[PDB]
DNA sequence: AAAAAAAAAA
DNA sequence: TTTTTTTTTT
């Protein structure tokens, strides 16, 4: 017989009995207090452009969740994800970038000095050969940033066999949902950063919102943490041969989605062809904005007085004087 | 043999015979008339928002029913749920809350009331693992609020150790329509509250009416008896350092299914980010609607007469005073 | 030996010995001709609503047989089992309705006019032993009218004690066939009726048809002698607070298997919250239809003259005319 | 001493010593030959529907057999059976209709032409009453035509009386089975027709051909000898009360095992509700398949020139003229 | 506006 | 003696 008609006592030790009973059969930390729960607490690993991680809050993307990048054609997709891989690596954890449409090149990441040595890589056929490996290396593997380029190009097993021109009624989002179903509990424990890069597709005839979505089911923006796009639009000529010559694109990062921080605070970024982030190119523009240095004529004042008024203003000698970068960021964070 | 030929007789001493009898073999409370039995009125808690609960007609969620929460993405669905577990919390009753998607931060939790060192948690790995925790944790448990989040990632056990991209034809919906097979009759028994929070997918192909669901197969919709969803779609932006910075996000709860009140009453709340249901905002904003405060220009003339005309209007001082409060609700309730 | 050879003799004094022989074992009541089986009539009950029981031809659900309603979420399922109740209950008869989901709300029976205290319930934990209660109350009881409520909720045995997501293969119809057949039996031989209410489960891969069904195996739709399925659409907006609020469902019913009448004659009902089935809202909406009532512009012309034009017509003075329903109805009967 | 070891010597008067010696000890109608058994021969009993028995190849069902009905929900299972009770009633045979789910209301057959004074009728509890009733009504009796309904309500002794979910493990065709090893042998000695109709229930994993089965155990499908299921799915609306108003039901007979006859040649029958099998309306349907009677436009040309183009068309003095019904039937049979 | 193919439990 | 949906694409 079965134990009989019971409310919930007036005192509470019997739920001690049920810790109790927790812990014969699924371990040690199953049920936690949350105020024991150390592990909980938000971990930080910045973006390397200080102008990217001033509107996220915290200062980076939050370690163990999912961070997403969209936006249109040519617009700033691979190279953002290229500099979090050098930033990460820059403390010795590992970093492993798949590919799905074959389009990195081995010398533009050299440009952005990260390791090609420690970087791992694979160019699979279909997506679930991919995917699978990014999978069974997150896990058992202690990586630090697992990154899948162009979701888009993941394409399933079951229509890379077919004839072109065959229906295939909901097959890229369901291979991506019961993917990320399957990845989603073991992310958060190894504390790894994750981010899936994307494209876009239009979506006919709509009376409300922005006719613009993003490929890959609905089952990828309830699961991110983070979710930024970038909007690139028009370039700057720089002094290239003392001539206006295109060196130099001008464009601008959002983020979307957040909840480690406020959302919707924007970012302003300078990209140059074949150089990528300009951080000294944004350092001495923004700290004029909160005016931590000189807003001056051709000479911004200080101990120095070698400042030109061009975009070359001090990175002459900020390259071989890195330690005025620590007094003037951190006050904003 | 058997007793012969049965009509009931034409007085009713047979079916006291037949009470006796039933309660010979299954205890004392198996058949009672309606009349005494006490304990099947429906007891209520409210859940923080006055306007909220104005719209469930009694005043909150009726105690030992199910109620279930699903909207699109990033629209609040988890602080409402957060500020049930504070409104619960604030009485003694130990409130849990499992995870299934990793999402809580512990400081989000600390800026909206809640404690906490008497929160207890679990982010299991299987769904299945932790929704025996959680009925585990309800039967024998003294506990007031349970609550699962995200019932997309309950994964099954039979897909968690299978290759990625492999036929699993309803195994979602299996698992939790066996699951709340088991949980329904314990949980009216100790008159606890649980609810379960839900995300959208689509559904390929229907002439008639939206093309919305909840995914988790249709046998949870059954058993609930208050099923709210949130549809959050814009922001106001405030006096924030004296700009129009984004500061609060705007939403809207409307009630699908109801069975302890009238349905389909919908309520308005403005939501600020770090500081959730902004209560002192909704307040003053609902009084002058029903004109129990009143409604003039720059000061809505009360004895006092400390009123702006802002964001902050007369909150910094109804904050230390609490004897408005009592009597500005209680007369539509 | 026994008896030899025996064809069956060309006139008929041999099968009065057969009936004097199982008149000699088996009672009185085993073998009767049909000419003098005069309980074996078919006695009617009606079911609150006119246009309900218009249109099961007879004027009701038939006693002795097995009455089962199912339908999609919040259709009032629950509401014309209640009905049927207090129809029932009105004559003396007593009537006993088990829960299994937990949903009967005590005010809301007392809103539809059912006596609370001369109402029989249970909410017993297993399903098994509930459709124990039931049966042993049916047999040596002088009830009227048992209703068992929510056969998905009747949980088997065997895994309320097992573990969640343990394979449990075909338990819930051996169950309910093992019940039906042993109940199958007594309850015509007390002509009593019985009302088996439930839900509805998909079904995956059917390429005619409806992909829908009931849950609980198919020994029950064989059994069942009247089967009505409800399925709501609509809401009708009256002219609460002289406004456009919701304060009636608008729904259907439809018989689909039946053997005392004709069947796939369906009807339209009203149901308002708080209120049931409206059976004046529905009495002058069938009355105009075969037009015994008159059909004019704001004042129907009768001995009165008092007849408005909205929702609210003449409600206000047949509540106080007991004489006018007896003959609006029996013309189509 | 025994004799020795014998053969078989080539003059075979030998066995005629044999066959003296048999007659002896067992009777006279022990052993007979091929020839002078003149009761071996087939007798065949009609079906009413000329198109039903045009399809059994004989004429109808062949007497002192066993035969079996099957088939899904409300398909006309109890019309058919219904049927030839009358059919056989109509030369003064005694027909005997026992039950077993108390589903025969008596007015159904008062509609349908067979006696109500001469039908014998029993409905037990028990499957050993009803079968032990059937059987001394049988072997006694000089009943022509008797008929079990619903083999899955022949509950056995050993879980009437038990409590509900017991292991009550290869109960129902152990039952069965004792009752046809018992009753096989008497049937054909009194060249009686028995019929028993059946229900359906799934069988859990088949991967080939059908996934459907009948109760009752695999005893009755030997020693049954034809064998027919009714699949009934659509209906159709006639011009009743000039409207396209639910009056007919739409089916079809096949026959599946058979041994007098070829067998898998099915039928085609309208069924209208409260009026049975119309004879008349598959009359002149078949016979404008064979032509012997005049197919063309509103007007089918004979004598008297008296025939419309609808659902009734010679119906109305097909009833006066019986001379009509030997020109179509003799041609084919 | 038109679209498909999937299984493992007693 | 059945139990159960999964998901957009342009
Ligand atoms: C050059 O090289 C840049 C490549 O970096 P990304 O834009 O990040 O990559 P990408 O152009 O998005 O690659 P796509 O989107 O597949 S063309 C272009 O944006 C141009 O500025
Ligand atoms: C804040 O408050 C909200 C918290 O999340 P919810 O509304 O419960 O659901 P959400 O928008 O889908 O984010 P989730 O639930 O973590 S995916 C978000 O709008 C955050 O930006
Ligand atoms: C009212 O009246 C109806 C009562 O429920 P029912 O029609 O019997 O079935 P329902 O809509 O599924 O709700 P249930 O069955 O109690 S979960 C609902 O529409 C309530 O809103
Ligand atoms: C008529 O004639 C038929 C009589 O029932 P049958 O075809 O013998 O079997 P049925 O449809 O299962 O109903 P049952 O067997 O009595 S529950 C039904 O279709 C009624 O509507």
């Amino acid at each position: 017989e079965e134990i009989s008609k019971k409310f919930g006592a007036e005192r509470e030790k019997a739920l001690n009995d049920a810790l109790k009973l927790i812990e014969k059969d699924f371990g040690k930390g199953s049920i936690m207090r949350l105020g024991e729960r150390a592990e909980q607490k938000v971990q930080v690993m910045s973006s390397g452009s200080l102008a990217l991680d001033i509107a996220l809050g915290s200062g980076g993307y939050p370690k163990g969740r999912i961070i997403e990048i969209y936006g249109p054609e040519s617009s700033g997709k691979t190279t953002v994800a290229l500099h979090a891989v050098a930033q990460a690596q820059k403390e010795g954890g590992i970093a492993a970038f798949i590919d799905a449409e074959h389009a990195l090149d081995p010398a533009y990441a050299a440009a952005l000095g990260v390791n090609i040595d420690e970087l791992l890589l694979s160019q699979p056929d279909s997506g679930e050969q991919g995917l699978e490996i990014a999978g069974k290396l997150i896990d058992s593997g202690a990586v630090d940033l697992v990154v899948v380029d162009s979701v888009a190009a993941l394409v399933p097993r079951a229509e890379i066999d077919g004839d072109i021109g065959d229906s295939h009624v909901g097959l890229q989002a369901r291979m991506m949902s019961q993917a990320m179903r399957k990845l989603g509990a073991s992310i958060n424990k190894t504390k790894t950063i994750a981010i899936f890069i994307n494209q876009l597709r239009e979506k006919v005839g709509v009376m409300f919102g922005n006719p613009e979505t993003t490929p890959g089911g609905r089952a990828l923006k309830f699961y991110a943490s983070v979710r930024l796009d970038v909007r690139g639009n028009t370039q700057i000529k720089g002094t290239g041969d003392q001539k206006e010559t295109n060196v130099g694109k001008e464009t601008k990062i959002k983020v979307v989605k957040n909840k480690v921080a406020p959302p919707f605070k924007e970012a302003v970024v300078e990209i140059m062809y074949g150089e990528g982030i300009s951080k000294t190119g944004e350092l001495l523009k923004i700290a004029s904005d909160l005016d931590i240095i000189k807003k001056a004529g051709a000479w911004y004042s200080y101990k120095d007085e070698k400042i030109g008024q061009g975009s070359e203003n001090a990175k002459k000698y900020l390259a071989e004087h890195p330690e005025i970068f620590d007094e003037i960021d951190k006050q904003v964070r």
